Protein backbone atom coordinates (compact mmCIF):
# COMPACT_ATOMS: atom_id res chain seq x y z
CA UNK A 1 0.00 0.00 0.00
CA UNK A 2 2.87 2.31 0.59
CA UNK A 3 1.18 3.19 3.83
CA UNK A 4 1.52 3.15 7.52
CA UNK A 5 -0.42 2.68 9.86
CA UNK A 6 1.66 3.96 12.83
CA UNK A 7 -1.43 5.61 14.24
CA UNK A 8 -3.74 1.93 13.66
CA UNK A 9 -5.22 3.22 10.86
CA UNK A 10 -5.11 2.91 6.91
CA UNK A 11 -6.67 4.81 4.09
CA UNK A 12 -5.69 2.84 1.62
CA UNK A 13 -9.29 0.46 1.06
CA UNK A 14 -8.82 -2.93 1.86
CA UNK A 15 -5.49 -2.36 3.46
CA UNK A 16 -4.97 -4.08 6.62
CA UNK A 17 -3.05 -2.12 9.92
CA UNK A 18 -0.09 -4.55 10.41
CA UNK A 19 1.99 -1.73 12.38
CA UNK A 20 4.00 0.02 11.63
CA UNK A 21 3.08 -0.53 8.00
CA UNK A 22 -0.42 -0.98 5.99
CA UNK A 23 -0.79 -4.61 4.56
CA UNK A 24 -2.75 -5.44 1.61
CA UNK A 25 -4.08 -8.75 0.98
CA UNK A 26 -1.36 -10.27 3.29
CA UNK A 27 1.73 -8.00 2.33
CA UNK A 28 2.40 -4.75 2.30
CA UNK A 29 1.87 -3.19 -0.65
Amino acid sequence: CGETCVGGTCNTPGCTCSWPVCTRNGLPV
